[PDB]
DNA sequence: TCAGGTAAGCAGTCCGCG
DNA sequence: GCGGACTGCTTAC
């Protein structure tokens, strides 16, 4: 077995490195690690070490850390340019694992925990740590087994033992429906008293260190509470054993608007699962409460329980215990599905980063680049101060709003990663600038020829032809493993699509689902045997090929964002190669690329159709183009098809063996205007969108930029077994929405494009009707909540005070002296509803914490108060007289003279 | 919301617009 | 009533 790092640590001067030998086993050393920092040299002095720029350069070894810290110190005090990585521990990393590193998960230590902790004054706060933890539920991967540590006596009251035997049995035999498969796997402990509980605990952590330590609100909450509660009751040193090299630090994390403290344990990393799952799973949550999110990505029920919890566990100790497994349970159950923590040991063993550094794209590519370029003996620059300055970025068309009912879509493949590998957009690669016409003279060819001898972009950079820099090098690998992850992705949604069909038929028998691997399309043996399974084994197979959809999701999407990202680092002033001439020759690259391919396609469709100067592209953001395909359709005659299936056939042919060519052409053509490297930029057909064949339905339309909705037969090469909506920007969209409200427009906009206009007022009619009967928080709108005590003057809305705000503080006013009452959290998420006029809340609106139901010392107020009216005209109907306006279309019907007949 | 980027939409405040 | 300047929030890319 090659060894392999776990974490990494400098203290003082030295590293304290914990990693699996090559026994398999864990270890952990401390090493008095000598870095080595650059300094240029003149070229009469003998070097293997050049910079990026071929200027060579001197190593300079120092007897420690701190001597190679204060030097750097000098060398600004002097004004000379200190080279290399100054983040010692990833140069520590880099020398001990100079290979690509392969790791064994099952070999590293993953622990899940959660804890408990009664409160009869409000929420108990990390910092303060006053009140008695009185469970902790402990998961630890290596063991495979929950450990459930329960303070059976505490100042809040004495308790009876958790019993496993009532936890497994049905909520419907008085139970707690602890999962049967995790049954086995608890080991419980009881304590009479909570010193011994957290000593045990401390002892535990010592015997079983996590390495990565997740759970839900862990590094807000969790975290914080344990050590600061440790802390009071036994001192520092104590708290510390947290940390498997004794050592922690608060550290302040700053926002615009305040700050708060985390608790940094050196030789963990702590990757919070709320966090992972708000940068990896690219959803926009109304409420981020573990609740929440299990039901959303799990189907599991809310956990159900009478009182508050500030009384859960004296009135019901039982379920009290047994949730608190439950929770830990379902943030595996999450990661089985997403695959966060899986992704994350990915990347970080990749760049030869701390794992918790997988949150910092620029920490993430500062070490790849820096890895890439000490292979050759390369030498990096140091980091400089920069004003952070704006720079311009894609294009966006201007659509006409109106319905479209024929459309086609093509998208470039991955454009900003694939701009950098044409252009060769490197640091090291500017070669000069040349004199830049107006953009829209390169879009339309008329500009002279930016430059013969070097790889242009329309913003005035010129870039070398002679090799790749490293930006590009190291770009193209990432973008290679992002391509094959999304071709497992694919598969699996295309394999998803023939069950799918499969089930239409299913048959009458008992089977089993059949063992394939979801990532390759199905063989035609495991298509005939899929036509003869039952719908039981089908539904199992269709769940598979779901989880194995999201599984290369999670892979792919999260590698596209951190190529993408690379871009956007180019523009960021704390990045080691900030440089706005490089970031803004991809955007403006970008904005040529869309324009040029857009004037190319209008002049191969004028000409295949033969007329002139009309707009067949009727939408692009930033390197997709929107075609209208009705001439098309036309020129064969919508009687001339069988069925749906026949015309997209037919349109699916038509981009694929004319448009493309034509596309490719254009393409190639641009690439050799601005002389670039290597032709990249590949379009290929994305959607094919219409109405059901002889119905009245639309099949889509534009309202702006940004806001659209088509109705689609084929994305990427994946035939539907039932057409799907396609619809960005707008309200159905948008997390701020109310639940039913967005369901609501969505099955107007499916009326719409597949149906027709009768169909949508017939829906719209009911909908008016019976919206009364809803559930308040299904018709609650959500917003975000930031500087509450901004706008709060005197616990009123002082001047241009948000709508949202101001709901807010009529609820603190409600709620008023009441230490039991749920607090709205600064920066976190509320519902929001309008009141009528002369309510008791003494305001027109009210707003509280999201992903809860309002507190009884005021719903049934609420509920009767709540202007239904106005909520119906703000988040219903003006979005679709919108939707309606923009297609031409009445969601009312109107007067006609066939109402002089009525009968 | 600690953690690559810009473009751009809509809600709402404030207040002008004879 | 709408529209501009502006803040706040949220999406598309
Ligand atoms: C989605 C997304 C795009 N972009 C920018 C960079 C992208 O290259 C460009 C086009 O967006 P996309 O077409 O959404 O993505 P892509 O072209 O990079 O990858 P794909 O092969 O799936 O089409 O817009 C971001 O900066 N951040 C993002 O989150
Ligand atoms: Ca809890
Ligand atoms: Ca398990
Ligand atoms: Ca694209
Ligand atoms: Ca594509
Ligand atoms: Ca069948
Ligand atoms: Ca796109
Ligand atoms: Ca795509
Ligand atoms: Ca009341």
């Amino acid at each position: 077995m090659k060894e392999f790092y776990l974490t990494v640590e400098q203290i003082g001067d030295s590293i304290f490195e914990r990693y699996i030998d090559s026994n398999g086993r864990e270890r952990t050393r401390e090493v008095e690690y000598k870095p080595s920092l650059f300094a240029h040299c003149p070229e009469s002095q003998a070097t293997k070490y050049f910079d990026i720029y071929g200027k060579p350069c001197t190593r300079k070894l120092f007897a420690n850390m701190r001597d190679a810290s204060q030097w750097i110190k000098r060398m600004e005090d002097i004004g000379l340019e200190a080279l290399g990585m100054d983040d010692f521990k990833l140069a520590y990393l880099s020398d001990t694992y100079n290979y690509e590193i392969k790791y064994d998960h099952t070999k590293i230590r993953v622990a899940n925990f959660d804890i408990e902790v009664t409160s009869p004054d409000g929420f108990p706060e990390p910092s303060q740590a006053k009140h008695p933890i009185d469970a902790i539920t402990h998961y630890d991967s290596i063991d495979d087994r929950f450990y459930v540590f329960d303070l059976l006596n505490s100042p809040y009251g004495n308790v009876e033992e958790w019993s496993i035997e009532i936890a497994a049995k049905l909520q419907e035999q008085g139970g707690d429906e602890v999962p049967s498969e995790i049954i086995d796997k608890i080991i419980y402990m009881p304590f009479d008293n909570e010193k011994e509980l957290l000593m045990e605990y401390l002892n535990f952590w010592q015997q079983k260190t996590p390495v990565i330590l997740t759970g839900w609100n862990v590094e807000s909450f969790a975290i914080p509470y344990v050590y600061n509660r440790i802390k009071n009751i036994f001192g520092e040193s104590t708290a510390k054993r947290l940390s498997p090299h004794r050592k922690t630090r608060v550290k302040v994390i700053e926002n615009m608007y305040g700050s708060r403290e985390i608790i940094t344990l050196f030789g963990i990393s702590v990757l919070d699962y709320i966090d992972l799952y708000k940068k990896f799973s690219f959803t926009n949550q109304p409420s981020y409460s573990l609740d929440y999110i299990s039901e959303f990505e799990l189907n599991v029920g809310k956990l159900k329980y009478d009182g508050p919890i500030s009384k859960l566990r004296e009135s019901n100790h039982q379920r009290y215990i047994s949730y608190n497994i439950i929770a830990v349970y379902r943030v595996l159950q999450i990661d089985a599905k997403r695959q966060f923590i899986n992704l994350s040991l990915d990347m970080g063993y990749y760049a030869k980063i701390q794992i918790q550094s997988v949150f910092s794209p620029i920490k993430t590519w500062d070490a790849i680049i820096f890895n890439s370029l000490k292979e050759q003996n390369k030498v990096i620059p140091q980091g400089r101060s920069h004003p952070v300055q704006p720079y311009p970025g894609a294009f966006v068309k201007e659509p006409i709003p109106n319905r479209y009912k024929y459309v086609m879509s093509f998208d470039l493949t991955s454009l900003y990663p694939s701009i950098i590998r044409q252009v060769n957009i490197s640091p090291e690669t500017i070669a000069g600038t040349f004199k830049v016409a107006p953009l829209h003279d390169y879009i339309n060819a008329v500009a002279e020829r930016p430059s013969d001898v070097y790889s242009c972009s329309p913003n005035g950079m010129m870039y070398y032809k002679d090799r790749d820099g490293v930006v590009p090098t190291e770009i193209t690998k990432v973008f290679n493993q992002r391509k094959e992850h999304k071709g497992y992705m694919l598969a699996a949604q295309r394999n998803g699509e023939i069950i799918k069909e499969a089930l239409h038929n299913p048959n009458l028998s008992v089977d089993e689902p059949l063992d394939v691997d979801y990532r390759f399309d199905f063989s035609d043996e495991i298509k005939e045997k899929i036509k003869k399974l039952s719908a039981k084994s089908l539904n199992e197979m269709l769940f598979r090929a779901q989880r194995t959809e999201v599984a290369g999701m999670t892979a792919q999407i999260n590698r596209k964002l951190l190529i993408n990202s690379l871009a956007g680092a180019l523009g960021n002033v704390w990045f080691r190669y900030y440089d706005l001439r490089n970031a803004t020759a991809i955007t403006t690259f970008g904005q040529m690329a869309l324009q040029w391919i857009e004037r190319k396609v209008n002049e191969y469709l004028n000409e295949v159709c033969g007329t002139e100067g009309e707009a067949f592209v009727l939408y692009g953001d930033t390197d997709s183009i929107y075609v209208s395909a009705d001439k098309i359709i036309d020129k064969v005659g919508e009687s001339k098809f069988r069925d749906t299936n026949h015309w997209v056939d037919f349109l699916d042919k038509f981009a694929r063996e004319r448009m493309e060519p034509a596309i490719d052409r254009g393409f190639r053509e641009m690439c050799e205007y601005m002389n670039n490297k290597q032709h990249l930029m590949f379009m290929d057909r994305e959607a094919i969108a219409g109405p059901p064949l002889g119905s009245k339905g639309i099949g889509g339309f534009w309202t702006g930029k940004k806001r659209y909705a088509l109705n689609v037969w084929d994305m990427e090469g994946t035939r539907y077994a039932e057409p799907k909506l396609k619809i960005m920007g707008l309200e159905t969209q948008k997390s701020s929405t109310p639940k039913a409200v967005q369901k609501a427009l969505k099955e107007c906009i499916r009326r719409m494009l597949q149906e027709g206009e009768e169909s949508l007022q017939e829906y719209f009619k009911e909908f008016e009707k019976e919206f009364r009967q809803l559930n308040y928080i299904s018709i609650a709108s959500v917003s975000s909540a930031n500087n509450i005590a901004k706008y709060d003057v005197g616990g009123f809305p002082g001047p241009k005070c948000p709508f949202h705000i101001r709901g807010i503080l009529t609820y603190n006013r409600a709620i008023k002296g009441n230490i039991d009452a749920p607090q709205v959290v600064e920066g976190e998420k509320v519902y929001v509803l309008p009141l009528r006029e002369g309510n008791p809340f003494g305001d027109k609106c009210i707003a509280w914490p999201s992903g809860t139901e309002i507190t009884d010392l005021i719903k049934d107020d609420v509920l009767h108060w709540m202007d239904y009216t106005v909520l119906l005209e703000k988040t219903f109907i003006k979005p679709l007289e919108g939707f309606t306006s923009a297609a031409k279309l009445d969601y009312e019907k109107k007067a006609s003279l066939f109402d002089m007949f009525d009968f």
